[PDB]
């Protein structure tokens, strides 16, 4: 059920994200920033169990505040960069995720590394907001992002197969997927753009 319920939730959050992007282009800037802060707040709070309403709210908000990067890279490198990026994200998600659904060996150890990795990304990202890195650094940083988050997709579906995830845990667990998805998309899209 979990591999049928949680997945459905994830895809639903994808739909809501899409609506958030479509609406997001109409959303005036300077109001994007507090939505971003709200996004970080929801992330920190959820993983400090959040219900469906929380998840979908964050889905809409995240769907909105991703518009700047989307429109930027589309308007500098072509709409294809965005599309190819999206499809690529989809494929890596499907393949590596499926591997998560099949491979027996409990990938619970790497949880340490993975965490250390995301935190690392966070560090760089934080630094990046204050003192921006050159394109050369953005490329590397992006590649690392793609790797770490592909790993997080894999690991996540593996834990869906293994760990005693109660029914009620459905939303926040599906949220763990959505973040792993969105983050890959960005780091994979930005990769295509710099090229
Ligand atoms: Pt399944
Ligand atoms: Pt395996
Ligand atoms: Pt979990």
């Amino acid at each position: 059920s979990i591999m049928q319920r949680i997945l459905t939730v994830f895809v639903f959050t994808l739909l809501i994200a899409t609506v958030g992007l479509f609406i997001g282009q109409f959303v005036p800037v300077a109001l994007m920033l507090p939505l971003s802060i709200l996004e970080v707040a929801m992330i920190i709070l959820a993983f400090w169990a959040v219900g469906y309403a929380f998840v979908y709210t964050f889905a809409f908000v995240s769907g909105i505040t991703l518009f700047p990067i989307v429109s930027h890279y589309a308007s500098i490198a072509g709409a294809y960069v965005v599309l190819e990026a999206f499809g690529s994200t989809f494929v890596i998600f499907a393949v590596l995720g499926t591997i998560g659904a099949k491979m027996k060996k409990d990938l619970s150890f790497l949880w340490s590394f993975l965490l250390v990795a995301v935190l690392a990304l966070a560090v760089v990202g934080i630094f990046n907001i204050f003192s921006p890195l050159n394109s050369a650094a953005m490329m590397a940083y992006s590649v690392i992002g793609t790797i770490v988050f592909s790993l997080y997709i894999l690991y996540d579906l593996n834990q869906i197969k293994h760990r005693h995830i109660t029914e009620d845990l459905i939303p926040v667990m599906a949220l763990s997927l959505y973040l792993d998805f969105i983050n890959l998309f960005i780091n994979l899209l930005r990769f295509f753009g710099i090229l």
